[PDB]
């Protein structure tokens, strides 16, 4: 008796809203970057016709701003943009700590471990990197033929997994800084992969909307799920076996146990022609896993909440 809900939007942001980030120690902020090449904290209210407000913008970059997350207390944030740069930002007053300055082009995602101890990156310069917090770079991770597209820490000795356009996904032993396994299969340019909450599977997909399913410690693919249309973004939620995947024509969420779609989410858009209908390009969801943040390309937050039908 589960449904997903539209019931808001967060605007603010002039370009392309690239990605969100939530965090457990704040439950009630948001970060989102865009490619008006700031990002923005929001405090959610959650009421009426504006669920929550910008709080502070985040300038500095001179350049798209691809990739965002918050540390586990949501004090700092981290930020890969397109200006071959990352950026430590003090959440609070919205001031740059720190730049991480190394990657020969365009920076495409950034992570950091749970004890926010180290930062990895990933580039079209083909290269992974490690970093300090302090902005020292450490070691740069080659193996990918093409651009990296996105890169991330595998909860759990770290763990990092990466996908790019040479249709390769990768696992990473950072305390070797080496190959643990390769995951072929993808026929097409890969644009999102990610780790379930437990560190046993991952997802990946691009632009086929193939979405497949690996078990990382097998090292084996499982299953592929057809989301038909090129997948942009893709999110586990944190406390239900469901898989979130932002397509050009909207929304899928997965239900893996036992596999059904939950939904595809499709707003109404203004009287746009179906041509240039806007479509979500990042994904987010909350730590309770009650709401669900999607960034659209025309610069708009569109927020759903898991409701009783
Ligand atoms: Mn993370």
């Amino acid at each position: 008796n589960e449904v997903l809900v539209l019931r808001g939007t967060l605007e603010g942001h002039n370009g392309w809203v690239t990605s969100l980030a939530t965090s457990a120690g704040q439950p009630n902020l948001l970060l989102s970057a865009s490619r008006d090449k700031t990002l923005i904290s929001w405090k959610l209210t959650g009421d009426d016709q504006k669920f929550g407000v910008p709080v502070r913008s985040f300038k500095g970059h001179s350049h798209i701003v691809q990739d965002c997350t918050l540390t586990a207390d949501g004090a700092y944030a981290l930020s890969a943009s397109w200006d071959k740069t990352l950026r430590l930002w003090d959440v609070a007053t919205g001031e740059t700590y720190q730049r991480f300055v190394g990657h020969k082009s365009d920076v495409m995602s950034v992570d950091i471990d749970k004890k926010a101890s180290m930062i990895i990156s990933g580039s079209r310069d083909k290269t992974i990197k490690v970093w300090t917090i302090k902005g020292q770079c450490l070691a740069t991770l080659l193996g990918h033929n093409d651009w990296v597209s996105q890169v991330r820490v595998v909860p759990n000795s770290v763990t990092i997994i990466s996908a790019g356009n040479d249709k390769m996904v990768k696992a990473w032993n950072l305390n070797q800084f080496q190959i643990e396994a390769d995951f072929i299969g993808h026929n097409s340019n890969i644009n999102t992969l990610t780790a379930s909450p437990d560190g046993t599977l991952i997802a990946s997909a691009g632009k086929d909307g193939e979405i497949m399913l690996w078990n990382l410690a097998a090292k084996k693919a499982m299953y592929t799920l057809s989301a038909q249309d090129e997948v942009f973004s893709l999110a586990f939620s944190p406390n239900r076996y469901w898989l979130a995947a932002a397509t050009a024509t909207g929304i899928k969420v997965f239900s893996l146990d036992p596999q059904y779609l939950v939904d595809d989410l499709r707003p109404e858009f203004a009287g746009y022609s179906k041509a240039a209908e806007p479509h979500a390009v990042s994904l987010a969801w909350s730590a309770d896993g009650q709401t669900l943040f999607a960034g659209y390309t025309d610069n708009v937050i569109r927020v759903w909440q898991v409701m009783t039908a």
